[PDB]
């Protein structure tokens, strides 16, 4: 069995092996990539996803985010307060001033060390969700503009056509923002590209461990899994690393920087944050290999999480007995 131990694994595609996407993630699992959840790829040094970003300072963030926390340094939930649009320009001043800033380090480590003693007591704020690309659309590799959709997917390996897409997403981050404990909807892979500025900080619990994650943000957070059974699905909820080894929890860490890619895989939890000013895009894609985990993906029907237009099929075709549940916590 490849990786038994789980590690996140790093890839080094040369440029004719980062030509076809589909082949590149099969190989990467034929050698075990995904029993850790996350993966790492650095693409060759031929390639690039645009000419620069000195253009991009006039794109809005129409709801900057701030992330508010509650509760004890190492498990806290946030909340996402609503702030006036503003540009990119004018967010990465912001990201720069003096209350937003990254701190002197040392280290990613000891920037770690800092974001888990100090998160709880700012509320840093984050342009996520935003619907659009920075890929040229003459980069022909690895562009995530461009990727087979979720909706031709499961056409090919199901043989019904279901109506939605499937669209990129940026993400403008600063020191301190945050992204919660979850895996992605319907238990897809996920493709994230840091475009520009400071690193982002990744943990993972291998796919075979999830439960046991869940088993623990059961008891750290008791209100929240009363109200909904599949609370996580609603992304709010923070545990650290020290908390996580206290637990026994299995999990993994670490950095991407600039001009890297991220892959998430079927049921791998993950959260992380932030080191200073960036831009990252993700989107979620589907291989043959997801479909046996899409049929079993829980689902949240209190409620809160919300979600896009393009779930409904999915739910409707993969999982008929909780879909009529599922639509009535949608409405
Ligand atoms: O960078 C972010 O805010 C979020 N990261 C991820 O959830 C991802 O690409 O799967
Ligand atoms: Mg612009
Ligand atoms: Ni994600
Ligand atoms: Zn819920």
């Amino acid at each position: 069995a490849q990786n038994p131990n789980c590690n996140i694994m790093i890839f080094h595609p040369t440029k004719e092996e980062f030509n076809d996407f589909d082949k590149y993630i099969a190989y990467m699992e034929s050698q075990g990539a995904h029993r850790a959840g996350l993966a790492k790829i650095i693409p060759p040094k031929e390639w690039k996803a645009r000419e620069t970003y000195d253009n991009i300072s006039e794109i809005l963030i129409a709801t900057p985010l701030q992330q508010v926390a509650s509760g004890r340094a190492g498990v806290f939930t946030q909340y996402h307060k609503k702030k006036k649009a503003m540009t990119v320009g004018e967010y990465r001043h912001l990201a720069n001033s003096k209350k937003y800033q990254t701190p002197p380090h040392q280290n990613f480590e000891d920037l770690e060390r800092k974001y888990w003693k100090n998160r709880i007591y700012n509320s840093p704020i984050y342009g996520a969700d935003i619907s659009g690309s920075l890929f040229d659309e003459n980069t022909k590799q690895w562009n995530l503009g461009h990727l087979g959709t979720i909706q031709d997917l499961l056409e090919k390996e199901c043989g019904v056509v279901i109506e939605g897409v499937n669209t990129p997403y940026l993400y403008f981050g600063m020191w301190k923002t945050t992204f919660a404990w979850h895996t992605e909807d319907m238990d897809l892979y996920s493709i994230n590209y840091l475009h520009l500025g400071e690193p982002k900080t990744w943990y993972v619990v291998p796919p075979e461990h999830g439960q046991r994650l869940e088993r623990l943000a059961r008891e750290l957070f008791p209100g929240s899994s009363r109200g909904c059974g599949a609370f996580l699905r609603h992304k709010v909820a923070l545990i650290s690393p020290t908390v996580l080894k206290e637990n026994g929890i299995p999990f993994n860490r670490i950095t991407q920087e600039a001009g890297e890619f991220m892959v998430t895989f079927p049921y791998g939890y993950h959260a992380g944050f932030n080191h200073g000013f960036n831009c990252a895009e993700a989107i979620n894609f589907a291989t043959p290999r997801w479909i046996d985990y899409g049929k079993m993906a829980s689902q949240c029907s209190c409620g809160e999480a919300r979600v896009t237009f393009s779930m409904d099929a999915f739910v409707r075709i993969l999982q008929p007995e909780r879909y009529d549940l599922w639509k009535r916590g949608q409405d």
